[PDB]
């Protein structure tokens, strides 16, 4: 019983840009109203409830590498 | 019993802009009701309720790369 | 029982832009109304409840890569 | 029984931006109202209730690399 | 029972910018108004409720690597 | 050369109501623009430009009389 | 030359109401964007430029008499 | 010449009301944007440019006489 | 010539208002941003430029009564 | 040549109020930027630039009386 685990992995993620010029995020908010009574949330709940929100996001470059590797024996 | 794992991987992600230039997002909100009484939630859950939101996302590349490497022995 | 798991992958991905003008978002926003009392989730589930909501998303190259490889052995 | 585990990692993630120009987040908030009378959080939950809230991100690079190694011997 | 864990990692995140110029973050702030009578939390919540938030954020480079190994004997 | 200005006025105006309920005004805004140079306005001009606007009048009773007598001798 | 104004004017205007209920004039608002260069304006002239405005009036009453009398000999 | 004036008035102006209950003026403010370079105003000019505003009234009665008697011999 | 200028006036305004309750006027505030350069005004102007207000007016009776009497020989 | 200015004025304004209960004035402030240069007022001006500003006024009755009586003789 031999297992030989070697992933040769070369990746390069290159993103090149000269400038980035005028952003403007001007919004006029609203209204947002949110009426309940009872929440329950047990295990790893992500929730957002009644939000007004402004997100400005402006990365030089945003490259993202999502790896994983899972080896099980059983 | 022999696996050899071995995956030769040479990838590039590549993105060439010069300028990125006027972008504007001025946007007028609304209004969201929203009305509930009794939420359950329990295991893994992403729930949003009730949001106006606004996301101006401006990455110079954007590149991802995902890779899932699954390796199982029953 | 040999298993040679030897994948060569050489994949490249280009986006070549010069330049990226004039994007101009601009929504007036309305109305959004809902009604709910009883919300049951219990596995896994993404759910967007009454929601208005913008989004401008302006990525120099927006290029994603998706590879999995499984090899199961029962 | 002999497990290998050597996975040859050469990775690298780059972002070259020149200058990045006007960023403006000017958002005139609006009103979030919420009502609600009984939350109940177990194991593990993030929860935003009743946020009006900015964020402006302006980060030179915004690399990011996620890599999870499991070997798990039952 | 020989188990060899020896992951070679060689790996280089590199964010290149010459200037960052006018980050303007300016909002007017709205109102926000939330109502509850009974909150328990048990175990690992993180729970924000009602804020009002302003967040600048402009790191030179934004890159951070995430790397999690685990190796279980049973 | 005899002139007899003799206007005999009885006049009632007589509004009568009991109770006035809910008025619900929730209007979500939208965007106005107007592009313009050069406006000239001699004598009583009333002018509205670029309005975005919201009026709620409930009065109890709304009565309005406008009587205009006018004798001239030449 | 006998010129005899004798106007006799008996008016009365009246509202009854009972009890006035409940109001709400929550409108969320947008965006106005007005560009001009050059205004000129003489004489009694009343002009709104670029307003978003929001009125809420409930009087108990409302009545208006509006009485005009001119009498010109030439 | 003879001008005799003699405007008998007997007016009254009535608003009868038991309770004003629950006005709510929740209103969630949006943006105005004004350009304009040279304005010139000469004689009784009312001019209002680039206003957000929330005017809230409530008189218990509004009731307003205007009486405007003008005589004039030439 | 003989001018009799003898108005008999009698005239009563009368507002009846048990209680006046909640009155509520919460306003989130937006944005106005206004630009000119030269401004001028020579007589008797009346201008509002680049106002953010918030005006609350609750009066027991709110009654106005504008009478104006003008009498001209020539 | 007889002028005989003899206006016989009775008149009243009365309110009657019980009781004012709960004013609430909450208002989030904004931001307001006004920018200008040169500026010329010469004669009885009145002007407002670059305001935020906020005004509760409650008074128990509110009744305003004017008259204006004006006799010219050439």
């Amino acid at each position: 019983v031999q297992i030989v685990y070697k992933p040769v992995d070369l990746s390069k993620v290159t993103s090149k840009c000269g400038s980035l010029g005028n952003i403007h995020h001007k919004p006029g908010g609203g209204q947002v109203e949110v009426k309940s009574e009872k929440l329950d949330f047990k295990d790893r709940v992500q929730s957002k409830i009644g939000s007004l929100d402004n997100i400005t996001h402006v990365p030089g470059g945003g490259n993202k590498k999502i790896e994983t590797h899972k080896l099980t024996f059983r």
